[PDB]
């Protein structure tokens, strides 16, 4: 029997773990060590989770080789394993309405939010994995013979073994989802590091892999600061695999750590400044309802939101007019709220950076149209916030908001390569969009713009099966699809004589 | 006019550019400084060689860049970039004899080895590679439809842009050769730095790009040092990808410096402590010939050599007492001497790591059954050497000597999976061997070996199309193959709605 | 409300369907004509079964248009169609006693053969291709440009429209699976015909069909002749690909017809007449248990059964002697009894044509070690026969029997082309086996063996991921893995301007 | 010594083989038969050529069987067998002069035009597929396990064996190069057989093979006709797979005689009644240009030549001015001068059948805009000819011309889905285009179109890189791309057990 805290909400009663996951148990940490989990909507404590220390990553380590090594995850059929991970969506699945709950007080997502994205995603991302499983093949390839003789050439597919998966607070269960298959399906195990400020869906899940049968140890959950357990994880002798994402500047460490200990492999997922580019020749309305998307969905919480719009001249103003519009149709409340469709920012930190970041854009001359401000309400609300006349040398202009706030610039009528060029000047390399109704000029930006993935009359349109990840400071390896798999299997060459 | 060194050798008139290459032209250092090039088969200064400052390597990137971003290379159909290699190789097939012959001179590579694999397998690379250009392929993937809309989703593959190579000095113009191709065929440009030892085949290949009509800029070289000239290619914000092949730690300290900076990406092509296991059923005779050429081949300079030999019982006298009749056998000498068989260490300091290593060899209690030191001869001799009793613990058991030092250790009659636990018992995973007539001990072992290629019942048995890359602290990434054009390639998502 | 033929049989009430299945119902054929399917083990007629004619066929191919054309198959996502396909493959798996009971009933498949094999298979099948649905994938290819302007060349993977498959009694559940799950989850229609001997579990396979929710008119079955219903299938001008898998004959009657309507695709895959060489130097029990198994499996209606085992001159005699042994310890009996080995071959006119090969083997002078002849019981039984002495002019060396005959032929020690020659002389070569220790033998074998497949060690080794096709006269295109897609797809080439 | 037909012409001197090619000699046919070669410029004969015997098949089998079997081609490394195609690329690059006049003079084809497409692309042709070689892999597959044994799946891509070739007149020496590159690149040999109006540059190819070292009996050449040369390769019980480019009723007879045989594996390239559609926000002027372009190039003699444009109403008549302003500049003449822009159709009996064909379209009510008939001067010129008002039911909206006959229909504006049905009304499906500059019509029609390849906003834009081939009863298997390889190799499977 597990302990948990439980709790009547949203016409369900939760039964939420709170503990770390370690071998196939929940138990407490070194010490009894915990911290309070903090409801964003209204700033209480959820419950008390337990605080990983190092002799817990130690542990949940040595479990994590142990059921790869030794385990009947590393014994079984691909095919099988594909069926477990099929099994696992499927639980999932049985509780998604549990997880969306679960994810709504935890990270405030907007309760039909998550039950379509936050969780529905993350159970194509399973079904998804689930069918690669005995679909990884390697190679047999035609080298030169070593006459008289013969010579057979073949790669094989291998799992790297234990890995550590770090990642952050904007869709907990999503973006430990997103990892968590790509890097089971290729036959790993695993000890996650769910961000210390939202592990709830993350423990939930780890009862859920109990369900579906999931042999014990290959999936550990950690619970603890980046700075403590990230950190054992990134320096392990014994992790052979960090897949990380969250900021640049973590990035950068993490990498760091990986090369000082034992070279183990290392793929990050780091911050976005996307542009989208608008035409005047797009439709109007739709790049307005694309928009208002790219920058506001999920409360702006989202790597590959619009983080500049460059609008064409002639329809600027316009353009402007019909956001306003929009932006005052949004309804701000709890996450629960069937008819909210604005949560509060993810926790009080991130609420704080949001004010700060929006103070700096006025100071440095920006016209704030709305927003930019705390909601007057209990819990952590930022009002949906529109800059225009943005300047490319501008603050705001080169950093990441990770918030609400739509950040518009003019370019010129008929200018492509001058917006192009603004559009390209930074560092970062995530995502990026246009809008416009000419084939022509969509086909050349998109081959222009210098980011992993280019939107053309649409944004955040992701899916599993569509690799996901950055060029430059925004990292390097792909999340989701074909492509997922690669950061997660090992090629050996196997070359015979006869 | 090219300022050449010009020395009257092998028949030939060897004409021999010296100073660095920076946008297509050679041009002195900074400074005007220079170092010595020491031919390692009578420690002969060969030349002096303009040495590399860091306003040296900001200018060779500079060239990169502006090649890359406006130049004919960033332009021209992926096919004719497959014409231009194609050209360069068969450029290089017509001056193999002089870039053998400077090979021989520079790294004491034996001539007919030098012509068949030094200056052979880098002409078949960048065929190989030239081949791949016009068949790098993105995909078109069945991604969830946004109903009532439809979407296509695409990939792109695209160059990662301006890339730095660092290579070492074992088979200078191969390695070189190896990771340029794909580099290349991928359609980025390069800054090579050379080990400062051997930076001569590299300057001569250099001006064969000019006779190739590679235009200028996509090829840069600069001699010079690792801590100066390495440090600031991975340091540089403009370089955006590192291959690296070296030393272990040089890799650690190489990957944190891309962290650091940009977080470029990096491949890393390290140590090997490579296990050879030779079971009683093998073919004894070839096991002899393939066990000797898996140690000594290219003097031991060869980071898949075989580090160990596991023996079983049964055979391992017999095997013994013939590798020291062929042993004996081995003719010692200048690299241009047609019948040498064995030529010099590269250069001075590493023949003394070699005699240090194997008195430290003796002194922990393995038995020297012949070698062990510096021939009596000018230059930078080392004789073949056969250690026999080593055990695990031994530091010649762990360390790798990257010289002629075969080091043989008994494993019992009829064990299979202990031989594989001692072989397995080291942080190095680069390669790997078995030799047996038994089909099924061949299958099992390769699969258990821990190491990115495994050999049955061959050794040394590379090839352009290939993949060769090491697990653990061996590294990570391919070099050759397929797979290799994946260290030098990015992929962008482009996303439809319509 | 469906009509069924109910039936308590093993320890299980059968509900089986026994109509037409168009349109997603049952309906009689026209005329209401019917036919008996006859039970193997006793002889007696199970039921009636429609019968149907031209006319139905033509209705069935509408309804298969439509579906295609205008129904929700055509317009769902690649991912939810695969979904459907999972959720087939777990009603399968629901009904798994009830298919292998049917399949014990209608072609004597031993009960306990049929969970595993016939049933089984066709489940991982269908899991296998759901597997695929999302993950065909088109490609993006560098032509190169109409400079000044640009060029951008995708193709897409589309599927191919109407199908027919058209599949012989040996495995009639499983061999449906193989091809209309590759056929489904390529996005297809489907028109099945089942041998007429063999309906049921075709049948009811539709049901499931209907319970799983694959839309109406993707899925007919029509229980009807080859002369009949085949040919229309083959004629008909809306379908635009045939699935065939039976003899060389009526597959080259197919290909004809195939070519003389409208070109429509066709795949084959025909007759075998496999060697089995076995040399000395193999594990000899090991050996038994292969060779029996490789002829005796699931009654020899195996189209890979080997037909012919050569085996090395020094073990022949032994090897015959421990056949012997295990031949005498095959239980033969009703095969729906848990100790049944052996169950009746499928139908009488197989039997008979059993009877008189093995009548024609002892006319032309092979020696009769054991069988030959009709089981004396009720039903359709044929004794496991062993023939030796047989020689490479005689009938039974050529001649494909289909049923549970080892033909056995020695070679000379040490003669490894010229067994491989007697082993190629054959228009057929759908699979093939070599038993031997020996790795150099095994790989130099099987590169010379003249077969789609080639089994080392082993026999009869399906998996629903590797491909399975003959070569010769045995026809072409896969059956299995992702190769099979291909004969489900086609490719259309998108080339812009911009 | 091989006799030519010696010819001063085009500013160099042509050196004509031309008897059959056999087993790497030219040799006359059986009873020495000849045939005259017409020059369609003319009307004169060019010269006397061997006329192909079934016993000179037979012979040609016989060479290509054993170059198969025993020869160096069937031993030579892949990445060898790629250096020969790349040699014979060079070789014919070397001859590109001559090549083009030949086809100038043997085909009608406009010299600048041949340079650049019938020879340029052939060369093009055989260096992409001399890159395929040692790129040609097959897989390791993750197949259940038979526990508590291992298995290991492997596949091998192998050569088909013996080839047959037959080609039509349009493009004789491309379409020989298309086929030929890809069979040879994946290890075949063959028999050519060009259509029997153009035998003159598939000699000239076949001694360019002696100039780059094929081996003999790799590739033969037989001049000759269908009836008897073709059909004798389709019957032929060693050829194992025919590869076919020509009309749709011959298609059928071929693949009915390969069915009939030996079940020999075959594709189909066959006719095309390409629509291509303008919508009214295209860019005009260049519509006219490629629209012209799509019809006229190559005199109309293209299997993917628009057979019907579609035009937006609005538009309509002013593309129609603009046509007849652009088709009276162009220039009709000797296709070896330079200001020739419209050689002479390929052969007399052609020339008739296009006379008759517009006469028909006159008859049955469609409006000829202009030309209609034969040029007034030497050879079989026609002029270039523009229908309106042409009607669905319309003989000249259903029959492909191959003639420079622009077929004009109108559709209403903003119709999409109507004009599409109309596009897609015919059992041809293997081209197709698009002219729009809004992204989501182009995208949606491209869709929608039921046809091998669309272009959008250009047209005649093949690739050799781009796989080029039919749907419904245009054929079946690709030319050009990866994908062609697959008509010309094996998939074997192999899986051990250990
Ligand atoms: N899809 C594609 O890639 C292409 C298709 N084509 C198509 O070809 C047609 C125009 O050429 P056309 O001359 O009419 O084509 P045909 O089908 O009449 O001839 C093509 C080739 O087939 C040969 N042939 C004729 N009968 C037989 C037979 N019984 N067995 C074997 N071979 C035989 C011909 O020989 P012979 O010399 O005696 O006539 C010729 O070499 C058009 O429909 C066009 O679309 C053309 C080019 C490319």
């Amino acid at each position: 029997v597990i302990n948990y805290v439980e709790k009547a909400v949203n016409k369900l009663t939760l039964q939420m773990p709170y503990q770390l996951f370690i071998g196939g148990e929940f138990v407490d940490a070194e010490g009894s060590k915990t911290y309070n989990t903090i409801n964003p909507t209204d700033g209480s404590v959820i419950c008390q989770v337990s605080l990983a220390q190092v002799s817990d990553v130690d542990k949940a380590v040595a479990a994590a080789k142990e059921a790869f090594e030794n385990g009947l995850w590393g014994k079984i059929n691909a095919r099988d394993r594909g069926r477990l991970l099929y099994r696992l969506a499927d639980v999932m699945e049985q509780h998604q309405e549990e997880l969306a709950t679960i994810e709504a007080l935890d990270a405030g997502a907007v309760y039909t939010l998550a039950l379509k994205t936050h969780v529905g995603m993350s159970i194509q991302t399973f079904r998804y994995f689930a069918g690669w499983c005995d679909k990884i093949q390697g190679a047999t390839i035609p080298i030169n013979q070593a006459r008289p003789n013969r010579n057979l050439t073949l790669t094989k597919k291998e799992p790297v073994g234990v890995c550590g998966i770090v990642i952050p607070w904007n869709y907990p269960l999503m973006m430990l989802s997103w990892k968590t298959a790509a890097c089971l399906a290729a036959g790993n195990t695993v000890v996650i590091k769910p961000a210390q400020v939202t592990p709830l869906t993350a423990l939930k899940f780890a009862e859920l892999t109990l369900k579906a049968g999931i042999p014990k140890g290959v999936v550990n959950i950690l619970p603890g600061s980046g700075s403590l357990v990230g950190q054992r994880l990134s320096d392990h002798p014994d992790v052979r695999k960090i897949g990380f994402t969250g900021s640049t500047e973590v990035g950068k460490h993490i990498m760091k750590s990986c090369a000082l200990s034992n070279v183990k492999k290392v793929s990050l997922e780091l911050g976005g400044k996307s542009p989208l580019i608008i035409f005047a020749d797009c439709d109007l309305n739709k790049a307005v309802q694309m928009g208002m998307s790219s920058v506001f969905f999920n409360k702006g919480e989202n790597a590959i939101a619009a983080g500049r719009l460059f609008v064409e001249e002639s329809i600027h103003n316009q353009f402007v007019q019909k956001v306003v519009e929009e932006v005052e149709k949004m309804k701000i409340g709890n996450p629960l709220e069937r008819d909210t469709n604005h949560g509060p920012q993810n926790h009080e930190a991130h609420l704080r950076k949001l004010v700060e970041y929006c103070q700096r854009g006025v100071k440095e001359g920006a016209t704030l149209v709305c927003g930019g401000n705390q909601v007057p309400r209990p819990g952590f609300f930022f009002q949906p916030t529109v800059f225009t006349d943005v300047e490319d040398h501008m603050y705001i202009a080169k950093e990441e908001s990770f918030g609400p706030i739509m950040i518009i610039s003019r370019f010129a009528d008929g200018d492509v390569d001058a917006v192009l060029s603004r559009a390209n000047a930074t560092e970062f390399g995530l995502a990026s969009g246009v809008f416009t109704r000419d084939i022509n000029k969509a086909l050349y930006v998109s081959d222009k713009l210098q980011a992993g993935t280019v939107f053309i009359n649409t944004y955040n349109k992701t899916d599993v099966a569509a690799p996901f990840g950055g060029f430059k400071q925004s990292g390097f390896g792909k999340d989701l699809g074909e492509a997922a798999l690669n950061e997660y299997l090992r090629i050996k060459t196997v070359t015979f004589e006869y």
